[PDB]
């Protein structure tokens, strides 16, 4: 179970599958969301997401790049993540507010569940457990998911249990 636990974190990560996180891992996730909602890359919105995905691998190879090839392998890739999970969760927050920005079709700053689930199979969710863990996120139940229901899930999913 720990194990599998922790291979599904890394999988997260390791968006293209290859068994090394790259920073093109993150590129390549970037590019999904905002193919799924047709934002231009070259939009204020795509440019903050990139950004934001990129501060994101920078953290990450800070912590588990031990070489510095900048390659983090699956032997590389937890202790670290559990200790201190809000830390890594400030590291992503420009990644998941830039997100959030473009998974907002409506613009008045607020995300569906349904769009939620839409951005998380851009990030390799199969679409019937995306649709479960968007349903998830909305933790007070009023339809909308935002930052300060992302940003501690996420701090909590990479917290792996022992
Ligand atoms: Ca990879
Ligand atoms: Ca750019
Ligand atoms: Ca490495
Ligand atoms: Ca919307
Ligand atoms: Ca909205
Ligand atoms: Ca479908
Ligand atoms: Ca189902
Ligand atoms: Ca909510
Ligand atoms: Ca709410």
């Amino acid at each position: 179970e720990y194990e599998r636990r922790i291979a599904a974190r890394f999988t997260t990560f390791d968006q293209d599958g290859n068994g090394h996180i790259d920073r093109s891992d993150f590129s390549g996730a970037a590019k999904a969301l905002l193919a799924e909602f047709g934002v231009a890359a070259r939009s204020d919105r795509g440019q903050a997401l990139y950004g934001g995905a990129e501060a994101l691998w920078q953290g990450l190879a800070g912590i588990a790049d031990r070489d510095g090839d900048q390659r983090i392998t699956r032997e590389e890739f937890v202790k670290r993540l559990r200790d201190k999970p809000d830390r890594f969760a400030e590291i992503a927050r420009p990644f998941l507010h830039a997100a959030l920005g473009v998974a907002d079709t409506d613009g008045d700053g607020a995300v569906t569940v349904a769009d939620t689930a839409r951005a998380l199979t851009a990030f390799g969710v199969p679409e019937d457990l995306a649709r479960q863990a968007a349903a998830a996120l909305d933790t007070d139940g009023d339809g909308k998911v935002g930052e300060t229901e992302i940003v501690p899930a996420f701090a909590r999913y990479f917290t792996v249990p022992a």
